[PDB]
Formats: C-alpha cells, structure tokens, sequence
C-alpha cells in the first residue's frame, strides 16, 4: 500500500531528515495504529495519484499533543502545518476535534507527512474522504 508508517524512537528526525529516509517507511496493515505512552515520533507517510474532485485527509488523534503536517509535490514542501492539542487554539468546527487537510487538484500526485507524538497513547485514525464524507462527520 501507499499508507505507510516510521517510528522514530530518537523523536529528534525532521522533515527534511525523514525525507532523507524514505525507504524505511513500511506498509500498514490497516489505516490505524495505537501505541503505549512513549516518547516516540509516529511519521505517517500517503501517496496519491492526480486528485480529480475535491478531498481531504482526516485524521482523529485523540489525546494527541504535537501533530505536524507536511506536503510533497514535485520534490517541493508545498504546505507546511503545525498543530496539535498541546497546541493552542487552532479551533475548527468538528465536534469531535478531528483533523482535516484539503488535497489538492493540481495534476500532480503528492506525498503526504505526519508527525504525531504525546505522552499518553498513541491512538489515531486517518483515511482520505470527499464530500460524501465531510457533510457526515461529527
Ligand atoms: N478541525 C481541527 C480542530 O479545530 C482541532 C483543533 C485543535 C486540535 O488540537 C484538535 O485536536 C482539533
């Protein structure tokens, strides 16, 4: 699969330093993952063909602190997002306190990266939806 997952034990690997390491992403079992409170970076990395309608990236992190999000297209950082609950404000209009990123339709695939850390359980479930899904979610 192209959902694929980096656990950085250090917790001190960037952007550019995981861009420097991506043959060592590997493929998920499913489009979740929970780990035990740890000090550890969780770097989730989605590649997408050409987007043709509009989507988004969703992405529930319960109890999740840090959460950084970054996009790749042509070689090039084209978005680059911090935030987090341990961030502040940031405030959107989902009662759940879920996460979404628009993808764009730009005739170009793109390269999805997401650093996730905290120091309670590393829950978190993501998918790519449409608009079928947006008007759905709480
Ligand atoms: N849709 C995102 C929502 O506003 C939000 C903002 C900050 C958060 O820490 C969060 O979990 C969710």
């Amino acid at each position: 699969q192209n959902w694929r997952l980096l656990r950085d034990e250090s917790a001190q690997l960037r952007i550019a330093d995981v861009l420097q390491r991506k043959e060592q992403f590997r493929p998920l079992a499913k489009r979740s993952f929970i780990f035990p409170a740890s000090p550890q970076a969780v770097w989730l990395q989605v590649q997408l063909p050409a987007q043709k309608v509009p989507s988004w990236l969703w992405i529930f992190a319960p109890r999740v602190q840090y959460l950084d999000y970054y996009l790749v297209q042509d070689g090039q950082l084209v978005r680059d997002q911090h935030t987090g609950e341990s961030r502040p404000f940031q405030e959107r209009p989902l009662p759940s306190r879920s996460y979404l990123f628009s993808l764009p339709v730009d005739g170009k695939p793109m390269t999805l990266y997401v650093r996730m850390t905290s120091n309670h359980p590393l829950m978190a479930w993501f998918d790519q939806i449409d608009e079928a899904g947006l008007v759905g979610l709480e």
